[PDB]
């Protein structure tokens, strides 16, 4: 499983998530052509490597779509550590530890998500 | 960090977390030794320098128990996973996702975490 982007994976997924339609690699290589002279293979590899880790979909004039918006693999991921845990005891005590380690807004941000989510 | 830990230190710590006792630096050794061929000493070193980073504490037989549970190390793979956001409104929007993702035993869970985070 992914646990980080690297430089790279996330210049391509910053391109996709900025455009509601799927894109073709020449469409992610112009986008990225304004800070990195790549070659075009470079940047097919690329799209290739993250359909193979589900980051995005390729579909068919190929073009590629991202599978989670920014916020919801950001989110995905979290999940992901947290299902690390051994058991609800750790997963509990995991928790604990981490909204000691969020800020306030951050631990707010979950306080008011929580209390939206029931009532 | 618990998630910056070299391969050696990790599998140190994985040995400490799964057993309740602390551990001597032969049960340590032993328990690499299914999978790696070391030196006494380069386990012995190993947990030198483990306790010098605080991450576990010699007990005196000489043993050897996590400061840490491996409980930390899930919060610190949380901690990671929000620090892919690549800005404020996206840590945020993650924050409420997750909330929306997680089962209701872990919502709960995170509930009780603020709650003493509150106290
Ligand atoms: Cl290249
Ligand atoms: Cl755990
Ligand atoms: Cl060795």
């Amino acid at each position: 499983k992914l646990t980080r982007l690297g430089d790279l994976e996330r210049a391509v997924m910053d391109h996709l998530w900025s455009r509601t339609e799927p894109q073709t690699v020449r469409q992610v290589h112009e986008a990225l052509s304004a800070r990195r002279d790549l070659a075009y293979t470079t940047v097919m590899a690329v799209l290739q490597r993250l359909a193979k880790k589900n980051l995005v979909l390729q579909i068919r004039a190929h073009r590629y779509a991202p599978v989670h918006g920014r916020d919801e693999l950001v989110a995905g991921l979290m999940v992901d550590a947290l299902a690390q845990a051994e058991d609800s005891g750790s997963r509990q005590a995991a928790l604990v530890h981490f909204v000691e380690r969020v800020g306030a807004d951050e631990a707010d941000a979950l306080r008011r998500a929580l209390a939206e989510l029931e009532a």
